[PDB]
């Protein structure tokens, strides 16, 4: 088994439903068992910015899936979810599963990339993967406490 590490983002259709609904799905993926699952926050979208704001957080997901697999099923639980792809770059969505991290693996496939390329800059990943996980390093060694220590981000609040 692997400890993967999944984002979770919504910004439509009632977030806090469809981030309780996707914990109970991510609990049906095979193979897998949740370990622990961060607060939810409520953030300002970045990026694009005229959109509600969204409800982030974080799961530990043990896993003996391959990685590719797993995605598979975080793919087919958004689709579940009411996800609707549209032209607009980094659009409003009911669901956003990314895995962040899946174990120490550095993975570049052609439909995956882990560590998620940008988590790195992203408050709204790193604090609530600091919740759950404070210990966590990366696989090139760097500490997300010292990450967390070092650079500005802007404060989160909870849901
Ligand atoms: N670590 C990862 N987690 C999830 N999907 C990933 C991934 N690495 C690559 N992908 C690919 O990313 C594709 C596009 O996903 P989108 O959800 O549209 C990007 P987004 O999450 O809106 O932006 P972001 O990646 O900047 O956070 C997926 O179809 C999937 O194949
Ligand atoms: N707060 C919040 N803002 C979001 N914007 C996007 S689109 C990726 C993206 C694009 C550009 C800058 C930062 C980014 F993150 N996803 C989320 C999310 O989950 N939470
Ligand atoms: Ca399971
Ligand atoms: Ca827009
Ligand atoms: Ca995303
Ligand atoms: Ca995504
Ligand atoms: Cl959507
Ligand atoms: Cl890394
Ligand atoms: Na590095």
């Amino acid at each position: 088994m692997t400890v993967a590490y999944i984002a979770i983002g919504s910004n439509l259709a009632s977030p806090l439903e469809q981030v309780n609904a996707a914990l109970k799905a991510l609990g049906d993926i095979p193979e897998s068992h949740i370990l622990t699952v961060s607060s939810f926050y409520r953030t300002p979208p970045l990026g694009p910015q005229d959109q509600p704001d969204y409800l982030n957080a974080a799961v530990a997901l043990e896993t003996s899936l391959a990685p590719e697999e797993l995605l598979n099923h975080t793919q087919r639980i958004e689709l579940q979810q009411g996800r609707v792809r549209k032209a607009e770059r980094w659009g409003p969505r009911t669901l956003d599963l990314d895995i962040m991290l899946f174990g120490n693996e550095v993975i570049n496939t052609e439909r995956l990339t882990v560590p998620h390329y940008d988590m790195k800059n992203r408050g709204f990943m790193l604090w609530p993967l600091f919740e759950i996980a404070p210990e966590l390093v990366f696989p090139d060694g760097e500490m997300l406490r010292q990450i967390l220590h070092t650079r500005a981000f802007d404060k989160l609040n909870k849901w």
